[PDB]
């Protein structure tokens, strides 16, 4: 089947809870097959959430993000105008427990 994609300005919309890692490891936990690549393709983020500690999973998704943007700069620089998130999922947390 012949299908295409739509390239809105939604390029900067950290929809893999970049920003939220508490959500991220949340649903990384719930998840046996994104578990599973995160151990293969990236296993000192992974590690962090098999510990099940958020500050470590966190630490290392700030560490992991600089990496990222280092050379993804380089690639950016090329050309940049694919999304893949059109649901862009959110969410606000609040900790108001006293």
């Amino acid at each position: 089947s012949q299908q295409s994609h739509s390239s809105p300005g939604e390029i900067t919309s950290s929809p893999q809870g970049l920003d939220n890692p508490a959500l991220l490891r949340d649903m990384l936990l719930a998840n046996p097959h994104e578990l599973s690549l995160l151990k293969e393709r990236n296993p000192p983020l992974a590690e962090a959430l098999l510990s099940g500690d958020l500050e470590k999973f966190s630490r290392v998704l700030v560490e992991q993000q600089q990496d990222r943007a280092r050379r993804e700069q380089e690639r950016i620089r090329l050309f940049s105008a694919d999304p893949f998130d059109l649901e862009a999922q959110a969410k606000i947390e609040e900790d108001i427990r006293q």
